[PDB]
């Protein structure tokens, strides 16, 4: 997975994603905003999911920020994953951001937001723990 | 989606999948056990899918078990999800089976878990909940 950090530095979004599932999962787009952590986006419609669901999607930007977000050693195991889904999803694209809480030694702490129209009324929003092997 | 209830009177697992993205997920494979609810299988092992991640084919799986145990009018709304790692994954394929606990006339609950040799020691369990537009 050494092309990863490669591919960090590069910035190189496009393809960083090209050979992982979730485009295999949705039309995720990828890049980064203002002094924010990570962002993420996918064009909610309908290459159509029914049901709405976002799961994979979610669980994966929560993995991605974090080792995007950290030293690209080898990917963080995650524990566990719980996601709320609060309103329908628009015809608008839906954005999504994750950020880290507690970040002990070994355990790290990821909130997954997930928007259109505003960020304060949410689509869904996602938690999820993992655990690392900082060499720190 | 009246194929739906079409492609279950006629058991065609292999195409009823081949057209929802849990299969543009993962190799899932589906079946019937013995007077057990609808099962799932998946090749875990590695076309890959790194971090492990399950969630996606977890959540999808509840969903299908929902609509394959229920009138096909419309695909059910999912409200939460959540999901458990337990254990690493071991290079034998993965299966996966619902159960549905308490289902009042508007909600219902689906327990899913995951497990390779022993389902005693998953290598996972999810819990989702839906809100149905049950017409009885």
């Amino acid at each position: 997975m050494q092309r990863f950090a490669d591919l960090r530095d590069r910035k190189a979004y496009a393809e960083i994603v090209d050979a992982l599932p979730y485009v295999k999962l949705m039309g995720t787009s990828m890049a980064e905003d203002e002094q924010g952590e990570l962002r993420f986006e996918l064009p909610f419609l309908q290459p159509a999911l029914h049901g709405g669901l976002i799961g994979g999607f979610m669980e994966s930007a929560a993995m991605i920020h974090l080792m995007w977000n950290r030293e690209s050693l080898e990917a963080p195991k995650i524990v566990d994953f719980s996601l709320d889904y609060l309103r329908p999803g628009r015809p608008q694209t839906l954005f999504a951001q994750c950020e880290i809480t507690k970040q002990g030694k070994r355990v790290a702490h990821v909130l997954i937001e997930a928007w259109q129209d505003d960020r304060s009324k949410p689509v869904a929003v996602a938690r999820a723990h993992f655990l690392l092997t900082n060499l720190e």
